[PDB]
């Protein structure tokens, strides 16, 4: 679990960047293979050791989770700076490969949407928020292969309790109940994959283009949401809207939306 920086090796270029610092490609040596990681390192000119309880935290929950839509820890490693090694998704982003692959198909895209599903079933069940459900944070292992990542926000939810209580604030993938009373749970999950599913049939658009969020949170208090995007199957948007339920009670769960997701995947299959 505490790994050892003489056994891992990091590129020099970066995979993307961040408030908190860089994200590198590296191979770490493990029982007599190497393996590709991703590693998010943390940048410290000064200790802060504030930011380093974050990336801690981080780790703690990817150790706890063990689903194969879920992007793995290999460890944490303790060097020069500390640093988040991961199970290498090569494609990366789905937002970003989606803007620069238009040739890709709706079916290909509701698969990809699926094993996200499958993935946030999992989280829900583990009772687990992510609290940051978008297409930026899910990764592609293969054009077939979704995973999701980024688990800097998520928490395990109080074994009396279906969500969790926030301090002040992402609002276009918030649902009304995190903007008004800071309350994020499993549906505000599905509302956010709703957006994200938006996202994936744009093909990496920004959703609500040009909005502030205050108009975005205006927009949605009067019964308004995003349009169909150009393109995508009516089965996808109408699962969007239902994901956008005002009402957290009504809110499908992710049992409800990846069993949906299931037999449209199969409808397009066999159509
Ligand atoms: C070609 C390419 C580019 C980029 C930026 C990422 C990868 N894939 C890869 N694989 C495993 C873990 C991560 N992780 C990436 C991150 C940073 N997230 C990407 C979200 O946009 C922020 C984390 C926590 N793990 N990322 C691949």
């Amino acid at each position: 679990v505490y790994l050892d920086r003489k056994l891992l090796t990091l590129e020099d270029k970066e995979l993307g960047s961040g408030n908190f610092g860089t994200v590198k490609k590296g191979y770490y040596q493990m029982k007599k293979v190497v393996k590709t990681v991703a590693v998010k390192i943390l940048k410290n000119e000064a200790n802060d050791p504030a930011l380093k309880d974050e990336l801690l935290a981080e780790a703690n929950v990817m150790q706890q989770l063990d689903n194969p839509y879920i992007v793995r820890m290999i460890g944490i490693c303790e060097a020069e700076s500390w640093m988040l090694v991961m199970e290498m998704a090569e494609l990366g982003p789905l937002n970003k490969y989606l803007q620069q692959n238009r040739h890709v198909k709706d079916k290909n895209i509701i698969e990809l949407v699926h094993q996200v599903s499958m993935g946030m079933k999992y989280l829900e069940e583990s009772n687990f928020v992510h609290r940051d459900l978008a297409a930026r944070n899910v990764l592609l292992v293969t054009q077939h292969y979704a995973k999701i990542s980024d688990f800097g926000l998520s928490k395990a939810l109080r074994a009396d309790e279906n969500y969790y209580k926030a301090q002040t604030h992402p609002v276009k993938w918030y649902a009304p109940e995190c903007i008004n009373y800071y309350k994020f749970s499993s549906k505000s999950d599905v509302w956010s994959f709703g957006v994200l599913m938006w996202e994936a049939f744009s093909y990496g658009q920004k959703p609500y283009r040009g909005m502030k969020g205050s108009e975005v949170t205006a927009m949605l208090e009067k019964g308004e949401r995003m349009g169909c995007p150009a393109g995508c199957p009516r089965e996808m948007y109408d699962l969007m809207n239902l994901c956008w339920t005002y009402d957290v009670e009504n809110r499908p769960g992710f049992a409800a939306v990846e069993l949906r997701l299931r037999n449209y995947y199969y409808d397009v299959v066999n159509l």
